[PDB]
């Protein structure tokens, strides 16, 4: 209404708007005013309206800690209160639908620190401060920076809408807008909670990142049961539960793992509870920084951020303070820690803050991966994730897919026209006993030079046409006469050795081969199921891909055999297994040559050949 | 208009098909497909309903074609034959909307899926799975193999609201997949997001895309060096290339030329990533004997693709109905040439009429598979569609399931009770607290105050009349217990001293303690590594206990016990290994290394009874 659509025109020279999970949004608009400290944050004296109201809106930067006499850097950060003069209630729903939408870039996305002079200052912080005993874990920050395109209030707006879409369940999510600065950000924890007398605290301790089809009851109780990172919760409610005893002269009193639920990820959560009657300017001074944004023990935290940090932290780890009065005129606050927040000027310069939460055992370049990820968030406010092309083209990703291609062939992964020795004009017969593979073979023999016909085991041919033969691979038992398919292959295979024809055989048909030579078959204990193996062929090393679960076996590297003359064996001698025979027409391979797995499969099949061939 | 979306959204197609596919090039505004036509059942794949050639000018979509696994006799190859039909609906009408749009507009529906099972149980499938593993493949039948089960569940007052309900929810958790459908048929309808294509067909070039392997990201996030390492991994190039080799040889068989292999590439989704391969090309057989010839990629049934069909007629005891079929687009192009994209059916629920709910789920078996794992796998497999019938932000809960709650009241177990609760000769009884200016007084005190101790606090350097006390506590606080060079420190070696010489009682606490330690006489050195809060079980004087410690420093002796002048006996707790003492017990005092008081120490409160009693003497 009135605010805010006079927000959202201009109209309102200050203001906030600040959304929260108690759906409804907080519009504010006031006077902005700089105190001297927070002895005097401007509040009037106690009053019942008998509306609950909110009295002013504060931004506290990490500077103030002097005010607790903690070693800080000035950042010439100042004390912000906003008298809340004006505050009307949206529905989201309307709200998010009004959109000003702009270019929300950022020039120059760059950071403070930078991987490798980052890694430095954090080294010297596990090694020199935790594991030196100055405290048990620290939180340290360095600043993403970028340049905003036009500029305006205008901008900080539009990346609110989109913050308000995806970011869904965040503790607040809120653009603020003073005169000489804006804040956006949606920041996951609350700072402080003052509600008749009653404070709250809420650490969030674990999250857990939905996997790809949904978040079920039996993965949200794996990531539950791994109990094996009880290292800085428990430092840190030991820190927190410090803070509420000089608070909450009484105690605190935690309630504890709470699970807090989200689109895409789950939080777990604690809650610290405890009566205090102090005023709302002395709890804020003496909660200042949570542990979990600071470090533990606070004042040593305090310590080592001042002795390795080069900067200063503006408002990152300060507090945004929503203080006020309920109907009955008790008071009220609710506060939230400034973290995931982009601090803005109206000169147009975007400073993110982001840290790490260090323990003895978190290791330096581990954490800098979490630099960037943590920044997803906020990242995909000043250009959206999905504009720009996917990790999978990023030149790393795409050299790693293409280092997969390098054990195995080459030929498949060739265009048509990867075609180019004596051969090239010769013409070959493909007996084919039923495999698949053939119209392979068939293809790598053409691409040598070969015109390549194919035949069936029981067909009528005549041999003078051809150079070569090439009895082919085949299903079944290569010493089972009974199969007629397997019979006519031996015939066809003494045939060729009778009238010596050229030829080479191939799997099941170079085992016949092995048979006939009169040299044994048996059947593997464990069968090849392509399988790359590196063999020795005849001198040269070669890796080939196995399919067999039959094979040739001999202790003979050579033979003499009575009608045929001089057969040269190749084998494994380790366990006496045959991978090739070249005799004096030609020549055979247990292996696939064709095979995905087989490299210089072509070469492979053209030296068979031209060996068969030579004898002319 | 959307004209025909409207009459689906409205419940006015009898038969309809959304589908949204991958196939219109990354453009920055995906785009749902919507159908409309009649159902009919042709007999054979020759005999699909399709038109002769003509070009209209316009890229054009004829039939919807759904073939299911039984279609394999087609081809010689044996199946359980369920008698699933083959289902041919002509795209009479063919629109196109925005999936922004169309996401917005269809209506949530509850769908909750009943009496939800699998058709065969846990121990019946291992025992299946087992065999094909040991018997089939290590025996040579083939190289790979798919063993599928069917989950199977019941909707309640079904019709094609529901199945449109699903879809939107497959739309917005399964972006990345190659079709996300809903395909409606008077007699049945199906929903799915498939991640793998079957057969496409442009300008006479066809291509297969069988996907590899699968990079779960992990919490949280996914990264250029997961992904990097992922692909480096290869420690199991296993179904991999016995797949590409079969997807060869069945492209040799449609592609006289053969096929040429691309990739790998990446297949992005929102929390994994799919390695692909294309393969590809150059067929001029008709759609129907790319069809036939093609039934069945290799990646859903097995490799040798003939062997494999046997070995699944052998061990799965019934028939697949759609399950690793065919979902067929055939159209044709501008010029009139002919155009097929078409998805594997799996990851997807075929209802029946009376909204009887199957989802078949394989396992892919190589000789290296473990049976009781692939079952696990296969409930992991249809989480997507069981999800997107049953979501979690629906069903109020999700975390106030008891399952949960036990497992987050786990966690408090080894910790303080104290802290979790709200607000006895010590009974009453007064102490002084000296602060040695540590955050954890405040706590120490409130200890002490719920045993009924009356428990004021003093600073080091102020002036007390010790005569208003039963005990003096000496309090914790930063700093080097060996540097006398601090004032606080030199001070707190005063208090000690004088309580020791009066014989007033005492307990002294980790600064306090250590410093107690060097005044007796027993020595302190810095820990090779500090303490900064663990729990640690000690045997604190015979009784075993689990305690918070923060120390730096520590009191290291050989002795389990000595003699000092001013005051007698000194029993001295400590590691038996390792010499660190953990408490001393003397005639007037007691002291301790540890945070009696810390969130990390089991029965605290006690235990600091036990030191403030003994004290007392």
């Amino acid at each position: 209404r009135n605010l805010f659509d006079r927000v959202l025109h201009g109209q309102a020279p200050c203001f906030a708007l600040i959304a929260r999970s108690t759906a409804m949004i907080d519009v504010f608009a006031g006077a902005v005013s700089y105190p001297s400290s927070l002895a005097e944050l401007p509040l009037a004296a106690p009053t019942a309206t008998g509306a609950d109201r909110q009295e002013l809106l504060v931004m506290v930067p990490y500077r103030q800690l002097h005010e607790r006499g903690f070693k800080t850097h000035d950042d010439g950060a100042p004390l912000v209160a906003i008298t809340c003069d004006e505050h009307e209630t949206v529905s989201a729903q309307l709200a998010l639908a009004a959109i000003p939408d702009a270019d929300t870039a950022l020039g120059e996305r760059h950071f403070d620190i930078d991987d490798e002079a980052y890694a430095e200052i954090v080294e010297r912080v596990i090694t020199d401060e935790i594991g030196t005993g100055a405290g048990s874990n620290f939180v340290i920050k360095r600043t993403l920076e970028g340049d905003l395109d036009d500029y305006s209030p205008a901008k900080a707006l539009a990346v609110f809408k989109r913050l308000m879409r995806r970011e869904v369940g965040a503790y607040w999510i809120f653009v603020i807008h003073t005169g000489e600065r804006t804040f956006v950000g949606a920041t996951p924890e609350r700072h402080l909670t003052l509600h008749e007398g009653c404070a709250t605290m809420n650490p969030i301790s674990g999250t857990y990142r939905y996997p790809q089809s949904g978040p079920t009851i039996d993965g949200i109780n794996a990531f539950l049961g791994d109990r094996k990172e009880s290292d800085e919760l428990y430092m840190v409610l030991d820190e927190e539960l410090k803070m509420m005893a000089r608070i909450c002269p009484a105690g605190g009193q935690v309630t504890g793992p709470h699970l807090r639920e989200m689109a895409r990820l789950a939080h777990t959560e604690y809650f610290i509870v405890g009566h205090t009657e102090a005023d709302v300017r002395d709890l804020l001074r003496e909660t200042m920084f949570a542990p979990t944004v600071t470090g533990s023990p606070i004042e040593s935290a305090t310590r080592v951020i001042a002795r390795h940090e080069r900067a200063g932290r503006g408002y990152y780890s300060g507090i945004a303070a929503l203080i006020g009065r309920d109907a009955r005129g008790g008071r009220t606050l609710d506060s939230a820690i400034l973290i995931r927040t982009a601090e803005i000027d109206r000169a147009g310069h975007v400073r993110i803050g982001v840290g790490s939460t260090l323990v003895r055992h978190s290791d330096a370049v581990s954490e800098v991966m979490e630099t960037h990820a943590k920044v997803a968030a906020l990242s995909n406010a000043f250009d959206p994730p999905e504009a720009g092309p996917a990790l999978g083209q990023h030149p790393s990703v795409q050299a790693a897919l293409r280092e997969r291609n390098e054990g195995i062939a080459d030929f498949w992964f060739r265009p048509y026209g990867g075609r180019q020795a004596e051969l090239s004009g010769c013409r070959a017969l493909i007996v084919d006993a039923e495999d698949h593979f053939t119209a392979m073979i068939a293809q790598q023999l053409s691409s040598l030079g070969l015109a390549t016909e194919v035949c069936g085991v029981h067909d009528a041919v005549d041999l003078a046409r051809y150079d070569v033969v090439v009895m082919g691979p085949g299903p079944g038992d290569p010493s089972d006469a009974g199969d007629p398919r397997i019979a006519r292959l031996y015939a066809w295979l003494r045939h060729l050795i009778d009238e010596g024809k050229p030829f080479m055989a191939v799997c099941l048909s170079h085992q016949i081969l092995n048979a006939i030579l009169g040299i044994p078959l048996v059947r593997r204990e464990v069968p090849n199921q392509g399988i790359q193996v590196e063999i020795d062929l005849f001198g040269q090393r070669e890796r080939v891909g196995f399919y067999n679960t039959y094979v040739a076996q001999t202790v003979r590297d050579e033979m003499d055999v009575d009608g045929v003359g001089t057969v040269a064996i190749s084998r494994d001698p380790r366990t006496g297994e045959v991978h090739a025979l070249r005799g004096p027409t030609f020549s055979s391979m247990q292996f696939h040559a064709e095979s995905v797995l087989t490299v210089d499969g072509p070469r492979i099949l053209g030296e068979a050949i031209t060996h068969a061939i030579r004898r002319e």
